[PDB]
């Protein structure tokens, strides 16, 4: 016998199965974008700009999702700002300067916020009537590190007053503030925040810059075309496998998986990386379902071993259905090796593989704990549950398609650097807070919050609160890990960051976790992969 198949079909159908680029439009957009690209550049390279105007300019270009065209110009400008470390005396500009620098690795001192606090060390209540200042302080409070205790109350301060003033603010500011209170910029998925900013805010700004707005809308729509091609290509791939019929117990969420990959990196140069990444997320999805929604203690034990040995010869050692899965997994990695041959980078594929073996080992342990009704101590729980988030694995995977990834980068990653650990913790801890009830009602007493309660002898509330501070501490670690000098180039840190951002966005709703599939993601998928921004 097997467990009752619940998982419902993909509410997407074949919307993405086939998409044909309109080359006429693509070139038209590309061609004009090129022009707008140079106009914008000259805006950045312009001399005699005030500090406030330069920062607002960088900020706007970043929120518009077009800053990836000016990585160097923006860096040079911020570098120069960091060194001359001149002091503007208004909250708004100081909080912005602080955020932009810190997000870019410049360890600017949080001492810049001293002039805004009293002797006691708390923010001057007299700032409560400066909305723009409160807003930028709010966004800034989210990039603090363990050494920014000066900003310990910045979040509660800016929050309370922003909530209070919001109802009477003019649009789009009102919407910008309300949105920020629901999702800070630093911890949001880049494409999602860019889509919202472009069409809900900047397109309605009275003072909007038309060149920047047009540039932003065209670029976003153009990249979307690329994304739709990829998702189409990946959708055909998923169809050929046909697990929907061979492995009926498995969920069909390739679209949701693509969204995840898109959140890791959206730039066109990462097109190959994205395709490779989504294929892996989809594949490891089957394995998860197989472990906790179908396979028996005995089959899983054999599956785990087959994965560790990793050789087709083991396929016969597995039951018929696990053969479909297993065979598909091996071929996938064989495809990766073939894709990287061109650039002679097939030798890194093994790193992703050892990470998958790790995920499978821990899944198996997870079920063994389930079967025995074992409720481990938090430490033992995390030693296993961290890897089952698959984050070490996805992070490793995201490097595969990155042309610039070197063995050194993978070596650094293999040691579980602090920035990656933090990202993993955030996923684990946020998931456990969101999926406690459900898993608890299925006998999964080896669930995070559970272990925490028994371990510490505290209520479900104190346990979730404990987990929140872990997520909080973890975010501080991520922010610290982005400060220069970085152990690897920032290009390889951003994906870890983005993985954590995906977490915050997929479980924004702890009030139910909200059926991850449909709810939560559906809106974003429609906004990033279905509807183009109306010009
Ligand atoms: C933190 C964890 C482990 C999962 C939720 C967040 C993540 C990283 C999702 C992507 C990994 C995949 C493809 C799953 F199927 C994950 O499986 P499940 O979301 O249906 O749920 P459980 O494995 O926690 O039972
Ligand atoms: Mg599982
Ligand atoms: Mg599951
Ligand atoms: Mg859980």
């Amino acid at each position: 016998v097997r467990p009752v198949a619940d998982f419902s079909p993909s509410l997407w159908g074949d919307q993405f199965l086939s998409f044909s680029i309109k080359n006429q439009v693509a070139e038209k957009y590309a061609k004009e974008i090129e022009a707008l690209k140079e106009q914008t550049r000259n805006m950045l390279l312009a001399t005699g700009m005030k500090l406030a105007d330069t920062l607002n300019l960088i900020d706007t270009i970043e929120r518009l999702g077009i800053s990836y065209h000016f990585e160097k110009e923006i860096d040079d400008i911020l570098d120069q700002i960091y060194n001359q470390n001149s002091n503007c005396n208004d909250l708004c500009t100081s909080a912005l300067q602080f955020r932009l620098l810190r997000q870019h690795g410049f360890n600017i001192s949080p001492e810049i916020f001293s002039k805004f606090q009293d002797e006691n060390g708390k923010f001057k209540e007299s700032l409560a009537s400066d909305v723009l200042g409160l807003l930028n302080l709010y966004e800034a409070s989210h990039v603090r590190t363990h050494a920014d205790d000066i900003l310990e109350d910045a979040l509660a301060f800016s929050t309370i007053h922003l909530e209070s003033a919001a109802p009477h603010l003019k649009s789009p500011l009102r919407e910008q503030v309300t949105h920020a209170l629901e999702q800070c910029l630093h911890k949001g998925v880049p494409r999602v925040e860019t889509r919202f900013f472009i069409s809900s805010i900047y397109d309605k700004e009275q003072s909007k810059n038309n060149v920047l707005l047009r540039f932003a809308k065209l670029d976003f729509n153009l990249l979307q075309m690329l994304h739709k091609q990829e998702l189409a290509q990946v959708s055909r791939w998923w169809k050929d496998l046909d697990f929907v019929t061979t492995l009926p117990y498995a969920r069909d969420r390739v679209v949701e998986c693509y969204f995840w990959a898109l959140g890791v990196y959206f730039e066109p140069q990462y097109s190959q990386a994205r395709v490779m990444l989504v294929k892996t997320i989809s594949m490891i999805s089957i394995v998860d379902d197989t472990f906790d929604a179908y396979g028996t203690v005995k089959e899983l034990e054999a599956y785990t071993d087959a994965i560790q040995r990793w050789d087709i010869n083991e396929i016969d050692r597995l039951p018929d259905y696990m053969k479909i899965s297993y065979k598909a997994i091996l071929d996938l990695y064989k495809d990766y090796e073939k894709e990287l041959s061109s650039a002679g980078r097939s030798h890194i594929v093994c790193h992703a593989i050892e990470r998958m073996k790790e995920v499978v080992r821990n899944y198996n342990v997870e079920s063994t704990w389930f079967i025995e009704g074992y409720t481990p101590p938090v430490s033992e729980y995390l030693s296993n549950a961290l890897a089952t988030t698959t984050y070490y694995y996805l992070a490793t995977t995201s490097y595969l398609g990155m042309k610039s990834a070197t063995e050194q980068d993978f070596e650094w990653l293999s040691k579980n650097p602090k920035i990656l650990e933090a990202s993993v913790i955030i996923c684990r801890v946020i998931d456990d807070t969101a999926t406690y009830e459900v898993e608890k009602s299925r006998g999964q007493i080896a669930t995070g919050i559970e272990c925490c309660m028994r371990d510490y002898g505290i209520s479900t509330k104190e346990a979730m609160a404990k987990f929140q501070n872990m997520a909080e501490t973890a975010w501080k670690d991520i922010n610290e890990g982005l400060l220069r000098p970085t152990p690897v180039s920032t290009e390889f840190l951003t994906p870890i960051l983005n993985l954590a951002r995906i977490v915050e966005v997929t479980y924004i709703h702890n009030l139910d976790g909200y059926t991850h599939p449909e709810k939560v993601l559906k809106p974003h998928i429609i906004n990033l992969l279905v509807d183009s921004i109306k010009i």
